[PDB]
């Protein structure tokens, strides 16, 4: 009767797509204006590997600046994609305050999480090398996937394979 419930956070500094993945993995849409400040719940029904579960995505917006409060919606997620903008170095840099941030709540190292360098559709304005994002997902060990929102490239992928984590880790 009860159906597994995957309970994923998106986290990572501003602009670097957030929303836009939640919203083309929810809706099949490109949204370039979501309200940068707004942040949101998404429960989706999907068949993971012939399994129906439910996803709950939480798009985190930035606005919880409690320090007991973040760590509280941190502890209720089960899976994390830690996005950053392959067009912003310091969104780069900034993944691994979140990475901390997580390990601090969750206390263990092999929580589902995945690196995820977000906008692969501007190649000609990246910032961040495939080499280094893959360099630091090595030290980490996580995987790294880039994705687009905007053409929708490895954007099933990601939330996929996190949901693939969370089902065999926990
Ligand atoms: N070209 C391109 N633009 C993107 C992509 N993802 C997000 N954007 C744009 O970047 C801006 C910020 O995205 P948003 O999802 O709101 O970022 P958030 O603050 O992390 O939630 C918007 O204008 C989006 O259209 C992408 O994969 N490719
Ligand atoms: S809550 O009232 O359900 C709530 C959920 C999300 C957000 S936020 O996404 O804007 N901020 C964050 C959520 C989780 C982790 N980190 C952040 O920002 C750093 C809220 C919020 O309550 C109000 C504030 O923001
Ligand atoms: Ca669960
Ligand atoms: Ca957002
Ligand atoms: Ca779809």
């Amino acid at each position: 009767n009860s159906l597994a419930l995957h309970k994923v956070i998106m986290v990572g500094s501003g602009g670097v797509g957030k929303s836009a993945l939640t919203l083309q993995f929810m809706y099949d849409e490109f949204v370039e204006d979501y309200e940068p400040t707004k942040a949101d719940s998404y429960r989706k029904k999907v068949v993971l590997d012939g399994e129906e579960v439910q996803i709950d995505i939480l798009d985190t917006a930035g606005q919880e600046d409690y320090a007991a409060i973040r760590d509280n919606y941190f502890r209720s997620g089960e899976g994390f994609l830690c996005v950053f903008s392959i067009t912003e170095m310091e969104s780069f840099a900034a993944t691994a305050d979140f990475r901390e941030q997580i390990l601090r709540v969750k206390e263990d190292e092999n929580v589902p999480f995945l690196l995820v360098g977000n906008k692969s559709d501007l190649e000609d304005k990246r910032q961040v090398s495939v080499e280094e994002a893959k360099n630091r997902a090595e030290q980490w060990n996580v995987n790294y996937v880039e994705t687009s929102a905007k053409t929708r490239a490895n954007v099933d992928k990601v939330f996929f394979d996190l949901m693939r984590e969370i089902r065999a880790r926990l």
